[PDB]
């Protein structure tokens, strides 16, 4: 019950004890492992104080005032507020702590070496969709910082009864539009055709092109959501060129600078923040491999191999592989030459190994999801391929949640 | 308890029921997943008949004579033999069935679309190390078939008391030698320096070069093992050249045609065959990615990028990625131009999807280990990246076993 994880490139072994503090369930049993399933399987007052207590015990353990009176009174204070209101409110300091540690515990995140440099924006006084748009714009402007990207999170009011929720319906703050065609094919991003749908169904007059930035669909206090278009001066975009292949520009491609997940739920001490958009900087493969070359996304391996003069008749000519490397050297090169923060999969996966080392040392482990930590190209020549990893759920945490256009009791 | 696995490239869903027949344990619990651990965690007469029965029930269920008298008498016959001898002996037909299904159930194998075309060689009458060498040579000659590779397994006598075992100490029948250097570096294959050690410690006069084929270390009936050198005419090797880069040959590289795992244990109806070397044909990435570019193996990304004229100062120039594709196009090209069977990672991963489909259809599922099915380069542009998979242990099965030079009560 004090398990070992081995590196088979360097023979390094580390002992994981942190998994004992694990609480939630993984989906695996003694008889079946689900480590490759993408997402496997209202709260009451009685359930709440345990979670509040457990969170408060580790927060006070963190600043080395574990059993102080400040702890004991905060324990009693939160209990009384869960008695009086059946819920409770986080101190500003407990909100920053819980947010940083939700990132820290995100086992599918390879970037977590940065987990303690997170700017937390307290948006819990927001009441209207216009207010969110304002908070969200301030987040985009800050996090972007003129290409010197900065990591940030904006935390909107916590769930209360359930039907007053606050949701950003967008899956990312900044995404390109998806338009099906009359001939069946797709313009823009096929991932977003169902979301691009609702925007038009709500009055978005679409500039039916490729890289059309979508409008924010913000829902406040369970009310029907409302469209707001981000000032284009705040949407920083990088035009993609190759450092050797001059025909690259005629491909006419670009991506946005800022990756910002907006569809997840932040859980802290048993309180649920259903709108918590958070941003970092891109690892290059997210764009060059998945965004551009997923079959059901932009799907550009066809044209890149064309202008490279490649043997596309035979599968075993690895034309697909060869065009995938060039695309990623160019995504990397274009961001760097505009001073926009980006990290290659080699540097990122090395840092995560080093971070993992710090976590086993000063924390006793580090929950990691191999299936997600290994980059989607050149796997075994990055050091995370050869690193055994233990996956387990720790809290505070980011969780998935139903897409809001399936839950919502819609009306007007 | 009738789980679903989804493909996120094609939206295809399949229902897995086969996992209910799962028996062994995976290493995961409800609270921790070990799907990325490489290998996680004498038999008595009382344990044996259940396993014999379970195996016999599915074998007779397979030829559509489930509850026949031929089944009932074979059940009684094996029971009586487990009473009389505390063990039992497989019919030739039960040996071929069990072997084919051990391959079928090998969840880390992407090639299993071929699982029913397996030539089974019954070596259970063997008694001496010289006999094994003879059986093993006949296997190499057959399986190689002049580059028209054929899949085969040779099954030596089953474990009895424990200290009369039969083991092939080699991890593969055909591997290149590993020699450390006086200056610390390594010649040949660094994976094999500890095994190349014992060979020399047993009288192997090493031709201390790079691609020196190793001698077989065969142990028969628990006796101390003995060296035998495979006739070089039976060891077919492919010289690696690129279809564009003429400097490629001066790298002077070659690999052997036949991949043949020899260090695993075959479990059938509770009987344990500790020497069961089995062979197929190579997926190209096993050679071009892992053998050649693993840091602790041949580690050739240095020199290939050199003669390509690449930016090796900067990590984010993806020089490593670009030299990895070229190496794999050349491994593929060299094998094909000599008519030696090899499969690219695209064709192989497509077939496994199709095989998976057949298994959910006519069998109710297919145990798969994602971490091992996804190829070690260009992951997400092959269809297995996007395919959820359930892992569970079915029997008959191939299992790992201690390296014999740690178990052996050695003497002379
Ligand atoms: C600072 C730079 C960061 C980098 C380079 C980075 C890198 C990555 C990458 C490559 C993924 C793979 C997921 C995918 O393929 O879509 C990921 C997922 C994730 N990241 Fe990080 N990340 C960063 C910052 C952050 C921050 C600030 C947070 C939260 C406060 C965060 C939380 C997560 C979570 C929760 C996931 C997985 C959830 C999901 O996508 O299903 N990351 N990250
Ligand atoms: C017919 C062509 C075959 C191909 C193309 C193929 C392909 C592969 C590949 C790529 C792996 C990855 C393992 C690694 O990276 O080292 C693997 C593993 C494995 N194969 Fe298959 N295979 C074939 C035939 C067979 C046969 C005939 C058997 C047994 C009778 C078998 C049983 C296994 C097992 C048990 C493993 C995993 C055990 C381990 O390596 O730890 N395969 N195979
Ligand atoms: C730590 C990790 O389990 C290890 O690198 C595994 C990952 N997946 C693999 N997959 C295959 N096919 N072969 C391997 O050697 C490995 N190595
Ligand atoms: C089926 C499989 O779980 C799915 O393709 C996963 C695999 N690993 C991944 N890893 C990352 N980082 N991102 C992904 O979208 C996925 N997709
Ligand atoms: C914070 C953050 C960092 C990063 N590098 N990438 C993202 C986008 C993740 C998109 N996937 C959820 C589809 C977010
Ligand atoms: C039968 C078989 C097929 C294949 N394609 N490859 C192998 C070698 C596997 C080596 N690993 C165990 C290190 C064996
Ligand atoms: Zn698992």
């Amino acid at each position: 019950r004090f398990l070992k994880v081995k590196n088979w490139e360097t023979d390094v072994v580390l002992t994981d004890t942190l998994h004992l503090k694990s609480t939630l369930e993984t989906g695996c049993t003694e008889h079946i492992c689900m480590g490759s399933i993408m997402l496997p399987s209202v709260a009451t007052k009685d359930q709440l104080f345990p979670l509040a207590k457990e969170f408060l015990d580790q927060y006070y353990s963190s600043i080395k005032r574990f059993g102080s009176k400040a702890h004991m009174d905060r324990l009693e204070e939160v209990n009384k507020e869960i008695e009086s209101t059946s819920t409770y409110q986080l101190k500003d300091t407990e909100l920053i702590y819980g947010a940083k540690h939700a990132w820290r515990n995100a086992s599918r995140c390879v970037g977590r070496i940065q987990w303690s440099k997170l700017q937390v924006f307290d948006a819990r006084d927001c009441t209207t969709a216009h207010g969110m748009f304002n908070y969200i714009c301030n987040h985009v402007k800050y996090a972007t910082n003129k290409g010197n990207l900065r990591s940030a999170i904006t935390i909107f009011p916590q769930r209360t009864d359930g039907k007053h929720d606050f949701r950003v319906w967008n899956s990312q703050l900044i995404r390109y539009a998806g338009y099906k065609q009359p001939d069946g094919s797709t313009l823009g991003d096929p991932a977003n055709v169902q979301f691009t749908e609702i925007c038009i169904q709500q009055g978005w007059k679409a500039p039916r092109g490729r890289f059309d930035v979508l409008p924010l669909l913000l829902q406040a206090n369970g009310n029907d959501p409302e469209l707001f278009q981000i000032p284009p001066e705040l949407v920083l975009e990088v035009p993609i060129r190759h450092p050797k292949f001059d025909w690259f520009k005629d491909l006419g491609l670009k991506w946005y600078g800022l990756p910002a997940v907006s569809n997840m739920l932040l859980e802290i001490g048993g309180l649920e923040f259903s709108a918590c958009p958070f941003s970092g900087w891109y690892m290059g493969t997210e764009i060059g491999v998945r965004d551009y070359c997923d079959n059901s996304r932009y799907n550009i391996l066809e044209e890149v191999a064309k202008k490279m003069d490649l043997d596309m008749r035979k599968t075993s000519s690895l034309w697909k592989d060869q065009a995938l490397v060039e695309i990623n050297i160019a995504v990397l090169y274009s961001f760097q030459s505009d001073k926009v923060t980006i990290v290659d999969h080699h540097s990122a996966t090395e840092s995560f190994i080093k971070h993992m080392e710090n976590e086993y040392r000063c924390r006793g482990g580090c929950p990691a999801d191999w299936v997600w930590i290994v980059p989607p190209m050149s796997g075994s020549i990055t050091p995370v391929f050869h690193q055994e990893m233990l996956n387990y759920r720790l809290t505070p945490s980011f969780e998935y949640q139903p897409d809001p256009w399936n839950t919502h009791v819609w009306k007007l």
